């Protein structure tokens, strides 16, 4: 078996799966865990893009009440150091110790946030555990599936505490742990006593190259089997090459813009809007994305079926009342600083550039504004910044609830004042099941959150990835890289 070399844009900076939720480390992640349910991107001869959800660690499940949901679990699947899986270590996971007490704060910054309002999971026996919530919860089963779900060893990770566990993470996963260099790679090596489809790579190697040119001239070389966020105006030139080729896809993630609402400027909605409504969003898709990136119409996708609304119009596009909001607004011509980890979003620097210049023609002077990975600034010395969002969930909850939602990082540590009636709704839609008042909630809470302005959602990237034509693997509608039955060589 060959060695995967891959050229990457960035790095995690943990290997623990809760806190490598990023563009960056669910691809390697996937690698070295299994969630109880997985998605099928491939199922009925689908282009990496198949909704179907398939047992994994879990041979079968069911859901027993409104609020819980009981899994049988696959037999003799061992970690990576040859412990066995056990109910044990599904329940540890899914624990308040470990991912959404209040202790659980200082390992998982994020876990309380991002998870249900779970009530302790039930031991029934070794392969047999419940997961539960406190109050009704119709999200159990997809919220297993997704990135917040990767079952963790308990022995092993208590043992080490999750900050160590990041830094030597064990799962049960297709590959193994070898070696986290920051800022510079993650090894993995084949697991050979892996419970589902073999490894096809001896070695996987994530390199980072911040630079995509230096990405792109990587694969021409050919330093890497695999370069990933890539521009479509990277297209022609590595598709010239006989060898190479671009693989790309429309990924269940949004890009966008949002902002530091403690800072003066942005306590009110007023600028934030104004930003928003002078967002030329088609001149950004033909320019940057040659029509292959795609524009929602709201904080609203295909994915989150029951709760998407195709009817729901596109997010207004209006200079004129944008130049009004700026004049009425405190705003005086004070550059504002917009933070970006260079191109660590494929087009951010271009779309940054472009959008300048939008808000030069409205009246507001932004400033680009570049970091270090890792070299993030405090808080307070930033403004507007851009961020994406991975949509997780076969439901409209993720990501407005967990990001956007009352106990949600940017209404908590991004000081956005939501109004009262929104965190209602968000309340309502956790606990409701599908239906009528579920759907217009989430219709309304779209409504708020374009008229707050708390962010300003730009479009859904298309994925772009080149490999060596020598190299078999396709790409997946979502932020992550799947090699199980999709990963060969010649
Ligand atoms: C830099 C990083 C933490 O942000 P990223 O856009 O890579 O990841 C987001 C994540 O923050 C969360 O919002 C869920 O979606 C991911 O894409």
């Amino acid at each position: 078996r060959r060695a995967l070399r891959l050229g990457v844009n960035g790095l995690p900076n943990s290997l623990e799966p809760v806190n490598a939720i990023s563009n960056v480390g669910p691809r390697i992640v996937n690698q070295i865990f299994d969630t109880l349910i997985a998605r099928d991107f491939f199922a009925k001869g689908a282009p990496g893009n198949a909704i179907d959800l398939v047992p994994a660690l879990a041979e079968s499940w069911e859901r027993i009440d409104e609020k819980s949901v009981r899994f049988k679990l696959r037999q003799k699947v061992m970690f990576h150091d040859g412990v066995e899986l056990t109910a044990d270590d599904v329940a540890y996971t899914f624990s308040s110790e470990r991912l959404w007490g209040p202790e659980a704060i200082k390992k998982i910054p994020l876990g309380k946030s991002y998870s249900l309002d779970f009530d302790e999971p039930v031991v029934e026996d070794k392969y047999t555990v419940t997961l539960r919530t406190k109050t009704p919860s119709y999200l159990i089963e997809t919220f297993v599936a997704s990135w917040m779900s990767r079952i963790v060893p308990k022995e092993y990770y208590k043992k080490l505490g999750a900050v160590d566990f990041g830094n030597k993470p064990v799962g049960t996963g297709p590959y193994k742990f070898v070696e986290f260099v920051a800022g510079d790679r993650v090894v993995l090596e084949a697991n050979d006593a892996y419970w589902g489809p073999k490894p096809t790579a001896s070695k996987i190697t994530y390199q980072i190259v911040a630079e995509p040119a230096t990405r792109v001239a990587g694969l021409i070389s050919g330093e890497y089997d695999i370069i990933t966020t890539l521009t479509p105006d990277d297209i022609q030139l590595i598709n010239s090459y006989p060898d190479l080729e671009t693989r790309g896809t429309l990924i269940e993630n949004f890009h966008m813009f949002t902002f530091n609402m403690n800072q003066e400027v942005f306590k009110d909605k007023k600028l934030r809007r104004a930003l928003a409504l002078a967002v030329n969003r088609p001149i950004m898709v033909e320019a940057l994305w040659k029509k292959q990136a795609s524009i929602p119409a709201g904080f609203n996708f295909p994915n989150y079926g029951e709760t998407f609304d195709p009817k729901r119009k596109a997010m207004e596009y209006n200079v004129e009342e944008a130049k009004r909001l700026v004049k009425e607004s405190g705003y005086d011509g004070t550059p504002i600083t917009y933070h970006t980890m260079g191109n660590y979003y494929a087009n951010a620097m271009p779309a940054l550039m472009m959008m300048i210049e939008m808000w030069k023609q409205i009246g507001v002077n932004v400033v680009m504004k570049t970091y270090a990975p890792g070299s993030f600034p405090p808080d307070n010395q930033t403004w507007m910044r851009n961020w994406s969002n991975g949509q997780w969930m076969t439901d409209a909850y993720a990501t407005i609830v967990p990001e956007f939602g009352p106990n949600g990082q940017v209404q908590k540590r991004w000081g956005w004042k939501a109004p009262a009636e929104f965190n209602e709704l968000c309340q309502k839609v956790t606990v409701l099941p599908n239906g009528k008042e579920r759907f217009d909630a989430y219709n309304r809470m779209r409504d708020i959150f374009e008229e707050e302005a708390p962010a300003v959602i730009l479009y859904q990237p298309y994925d772009v990835y080149a490999a060596r034509k020598d190299v078999h693997w396709k790409p997946v509608s979502f932020e992550m890289m799947e090699f199980r039955n999709n990963l060969s060589f010649g």
